[PDB]
């Protein structure tokens, strides 16, 4: 348990899934609790409390299955929970183009400062909320960096499980 070394598998289990659901078009949706707390958002869905791996993640999201329907919440170094609600933006300038993943990713964007992920099912094109902003079909080298830069607040130093 040295954060660091949690973070980075975190960005890589997002990585990796999120490439491997986007090229089936598999529709995925995965909120990532920062200072802000996702608790009640946690409550609302099936509790996993789980490793994080890319495995899982995939498993979670496929079509028809008890754990798709809604929101992945990662809280600290665990799956917290799959299938919850998030609110969902009222915003008229969100593209009617995009679903109701979309416009929940946005929603939980304006009233914490979680990140979160999505799929689309429609195109595979992965998207990015934050702080009520979209970042559309951003591609595998801007992901990387999005989610270095918001997910990843430790720089090269000891390690340490005290960390
Ligand atoms: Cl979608």
């Amino acid at each position: 348990s040295r954060i660091e070394r949690e973070q980075h598998h975190l960005i890589e289990s997002i990585e990796k899934s999120t490439q491997y659901m986007a090229k089936r078009r598999i529709g995925a949706l995965i909120s990532v609790a920062r200072d802000t707390g996702m608790d009640d958002y946690i409550e609302t869905g099936i509790p996993l409390n789980a490793k994080i791996s890319s495995q899982l993640l995939i498993n979670i999201f496929i079509p028809n299955t008890p754990l798709h329907d809604g929101a992945v919440i990662i809280k600290g170094n665990e799956i917290a929970s799959a299938a919850s609600y998030l609110p969902l933006s009222d915003s008229p300038f969100l593209s009617k183009e995009l679903g109701t993943r979309h416009r929940a990713a946005l929603g939980i964007s304006e009233v914490t400062d979680s990140i979160t992920i999505v799929v689309s099912e429609e195109t595979g094109g992965i998207s990015l909320t934050k702080g009520g902003e979209l970042f559309r079909d951003v591609s595998e080298e801007e992901l990387h960096k999005i989610l270095l830069k918001e997910l990843v607040t430790v720089t090269a130093k000891k390690p340490s499980i005290f960390s």
